DNA sequence: AAAA
DNA sequence: TTTTTTTTTTTTTTTTTTTTTTTTTT
């Protein structure tokens, strides 16, 4: 009963006018077809005659399939709160296969709710009235959501031959005050009005009584002086501080980008939810508002900037296991979901990949998914009670994050370690605003010319770090027989940075160790093998764990308090002058190498036996043909 | 017009004048009206009702209509010379006024003047002050009585805050809740100890004044802390939960200063935690013995007058080192309860060893944004909340579990040196 | 001259 | 140690209009 409908609403019939513009070619095969019922059944729940309508069209895949399946999908759609799909993509879709004679359907549309509104009111045109007029022209260009502050903001989408910022293409854009609809009023909403104007002409050239003219020439008359409204500013304000309601759409600025399969390049849009990555340039109705300037390449080795990088990084870091590994982790920064709690941490003498490598991302990746932090957000104590903090605002919805600074050798805290690695949630506030909690997802890595400082043992400090040095060495006197030095090149860092195409490439390079990862390992980043690292991380953790060297170095029962103070003055001796005020070392003694000598005193003084306190001297993989980054072999 | 509308929906919109005195505008949400996500049968706060407009300027519209087609008729009927003069001259005069309904500025003036009409007195602190209602993502969820009832219809509850979080009934048969129930006990064997830390953690969802007592327990790391932890945040929402910041327990006492907006969380909240710490801290003994007595705190938000609210919200707080404390009276060390985890998730579970158990690197990374699982949860805090009600009447004290009260008085043991 |  | 200053209110909210508007039309 597609008729009643068709009676009672209006833009059923227009919706199904559409379905009759397009061929049903593509309504044919399965695919599309669902896709158009899917999205007129976002379209309320009542619609279901039309598509039932559109299905008898090729019955033979209707009957015994088509029927019953439409129905499943209908029921399918009712109860999935999902990615939706909306009139405007069959609105696009008629203008692409039928261009030039649908619009003249949608004129004469608006046009009848003008002459409607112009004959209801003897042409006395207010506002609202043009609000609706120009809500049914750009309903699919203009979208208005609440911020938290209470303002209400512009978007609108922007299409291929408007004048733009570089690279923003098929993606909405914050506007202030929209500018676009403004000129829209003045200009092309003008042309309906002439329509109206030559329509009352013709009814009044033709011959009729007399009352009917002069009601026609008084309805002339009153609508030719509110014809010239449309052009006061007073009155333009009006119609769009109304039309902020229509054009309203809730639950949009909550939605915004929170996709994280979904990154906005120069471009278009990249999508990363399957594999191979799939770049679309065309119309679609994914949420994406922040983007890079990157252009996005299929990764191709053939480029002589994807072989100059390639061999360059391979100069940067020799060994493969520490150079694939190193890459697979760089590679993550693309996404911006929840990850796994870890964190590098490498450093050099100096002239060699640090503050390089992170500063390239941090390019590529641009400022609104990276950005610099400050190292005090490491080495210093936690701000007192609530004074706001601009700065740990920074990572928020970042992706990347990097460190390049240290003054010589220091603490690093471990509060916030365990504060901005964990997949968990992060509280804070900056200036004038309340607190704000919100989810923290960024790779993180931090670059120096010295060692940090660690005093803990514990999983939840030590879990959570990765360690590795350079081995390389770039000068200008690139002394021979040293394979660890190589002839600088002054010209990475002052150029080829600031040059699209290599970043291109680099753009390039990420995504396809991405993808990668994602398809050998699932995943999982701890999963990929790498003997040099966790190996040398394993030796700086043998390293700033000065119990086992003061227990080899200087270790009757003597009880327990001549530990704390041998251990004292070890530190003093060997480490520092000064105490550490470890009343705890009870429990890390018997869970150091202590089980053996530790004893159990009558005198209820759990104690260590073996005491020879020594005080001065009284003693007791593969290499590849040509192609590394090829992923070597499935141990690789 | 302003009575006028009034009379239309004087049932669907509520004014009342903030705390910083300008009218705010609240509605009530039907089914089938465009809606954020799982906010039904619920008032929703409004900057500026648009609703309202629309209304004003089409449904409105069709009583003009009327008026206009009933002057008509009685144009039509054959009168005097003098009425039907009279009736053309109201006839023109209310045309000319027929569209300033739809003009801006006049809409502006009738909704300032409306927001005399729709006010209602003492609705803004009577909003929430039940403690026996939650605000869930399929309605409204009623724990007066048992069994719990949910409320999906018309009613009027004033009810404004919410968790997105629908409700079902609980069914240790769904297969989330079998896989919730088992890593659950994998987590803590004891049976005593795990219902017990399921009865502190099911009073979360109550919201008036509790029992003063507070939890800490700490791990040697990669144990089930941060994951039930923020498990139960994510039920709840941040309406209801949030976290909190250790520095106001760590540091010293708040200076009178003028603002306060870390300590303005909890407000209203029924849970918060801690999950961050460094070698050890002290806690004062005191700017916690304020947060944990079941009476009022005082302090303000940005920019605002000062005010006072109660303190009503369970607490939790987990580390990795031990809590330095230091003090003996009765007062203190009476409300306070520790935990030590016996279990480890590694990759690597050598066995012979029952406190070792495989990882599964995602209970973390999802199982966490799954709603079903969530929704699973719930039902479990709520099905135990009943059970501690209709047992122990609602009294966490009165329930025994051996291991505590025997490891916390071990820790009193300690720390008196 | 009063009204639109 | 320095605790307070930095942040804060703000801060624009009357102008916009409205009305009229004489002239025009009756
Ligand atoms: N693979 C390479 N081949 C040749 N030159 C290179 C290569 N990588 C980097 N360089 C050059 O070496 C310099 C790198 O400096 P840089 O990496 O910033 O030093 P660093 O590692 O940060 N130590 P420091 O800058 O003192 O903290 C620049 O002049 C680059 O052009
Ligand atoms: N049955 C289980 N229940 C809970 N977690 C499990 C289970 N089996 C394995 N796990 C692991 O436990 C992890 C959750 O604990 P997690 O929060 O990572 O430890 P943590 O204590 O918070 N780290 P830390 O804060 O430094 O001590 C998951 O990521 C899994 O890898
Ligand atoms: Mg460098
Ligand atoms: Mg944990």
């Amino acid at each position: 009963s597609l008729s009643i409908l068709m009676l009672h609403d209006p833009e059923a019939r227009y919706l199904h006018k559409i379905l009759n513009l397009l061929p049903p070619e593509y309504y044919v095969e399965y695919p599309l077809w669902s896709n158009v019922v899917f999205a007129l059944a976002n379209t309320s729940a009542n619609y279901r005659p039309l598509a039932e309508w559109f299905s008898q069209k090729c019955p033979e895949k209707w009957n015994t399939g088509g029927k019953e399946k439409l129905e499943k999908l209908w029921n399918d759609a009712s109860h999935h709160t999902e990615k939706k799909i909306t009139k405007r993509s069959i609105m696009y879709w008629a203008h692409k296969h039928a261009p030039q004679q649908y619009k003249e359907i949608v004129e004469q549309g608006y046009f009848s709710i003008l002459a409607e509104y112009v004959y209801s009111y003897n042409g006395m045109l207010e506002h609202y009235m043009i609000a609706k007029v120009i809500y049914a022209m750009m309903g699919n260009k203009f979208v208005v959501d609440v911020d938290s502050n209470g303002k209400y903001v512009w978007f609108e989408f922007v299409l291929p031959g408007q004048p733009m910022n570089q690279g923003e293409i098929w993606k909405w854009r914050k506007e202030v005050n929209p500018d676009e609809l403004h000129i829209y009023i003045s200009e092309n909403f003008s042309r309906v009005m002439d329509r109206i104007t030559e329509h009352i002409k013709y009814h009044l050239s033709q011959p009729h009584e007399s009352n009917i003219l002069n009601y026609y020439k008084k309805l002339l008359k009153a609508f030719e002086r509110s014809k010239s409204k449309i052009f006061n500013d007073s009155f333009k304000k009006g119609v769009i501080r109304q039309a902020e309601f229509l054009f309203r759409q809730r639950s949009f600025i909550q939605t915004l980008d929170t996709n994280p399969h979904l990154l906005g390049v120069g471009n278009g849009v990249l999508s990363i939810e399957t594999i191979p990555a799939k770049l679309i340039n065309h119309f679609h109705e994914h949420p994406i508002h922040q983007y890079t300037h990157i252009c996005y390449v299929p990764f191709n080795p053939e480029n002589p900037w994807t072989k100059l990088l390639l061999n360059a990084l391979q100069d940067i870091i020799p060994e493969l296991d520490a150079r694939l590994w190193i890459m697979f982790y760089l590679s993550t920064a693309i996404f911006r979901g929840l990850k796994e709690a870890l964190m590098l941490l490498w450093l050099g003498g100096g002239c060699n990949g640090k503050t390089f490598l992170m500063r390239l991302v941090a390019m590529v990746l641009g400022d609104h998914y990276a950005s610099k932090l400050n190292i005090s957000l490491l080495t210093s104590c936690r701000e007192t009670a609530e004074k706001p903090n601009s700065a740990f605002m920074r990572l928020k919805g970042r992706g990347y994050g990097y460190f390049e600074e240290t003054n010589k050798s220091e603490v690093l805290n471990t509060s916030r370690l365990k504060e901005m690695v964990n997949p968990g949630d992060v509280t804070a506030r900056e200036l004038n605003q309340k607190q704000e909690s919100f989810q923290m997802t960024a790779t993180m890595v931090a670059a120096s010319n010295y060692n940090f400082i660690i005093d803990t043992t514990d999983h939840g400090t030590w879990r959570r770090l990765r360690h590795y040095r350079s081995k390389v060495k770039f000068c200008h006197n690139p002394d021979p027989s040293n394979p660890y030095e190589k002839k600088e090149d002054p010209r990475f860092i002052h150029e080829y940075i600031m040059d699209p195409d290599c970043q291109n490439a680099f753009f390039s390079i990420l995504v396809y160790f991405w993808e990668k990862l994602q398809k050998e390992y699932n995943g999982q980043i701890k999963k990929v093998f790498c003997p040099t690292i966790e190996s040398e991380t394993e030796a700086y953790r043998k390293s700033q764990d000065t119990l086992h060297r003061f227990i080899t170095e200087r270790v009757t029962v003597y009880n327990l308090s001549e530990v704390v103070t041998a251990y004292a003055e070890w530190y003093n001796t060997n480490i520092n002058v000064k105490r550490h005020i470890a009343l705890e070392l009870s429990q890390e003694l018997e869970n150091s190498v202590l089980e053996k000598y530790l004893q159990w005193s009558p005198n209820k003084t759990r104690i260590l036996k073996g005491c020879r306190i020594l005080h001065k001297f009284e003693t007791l993989i593969c290499e590849p043909k040509n192609k590394w980054w090829e992923w070597s072999p499935n141990p690789s």
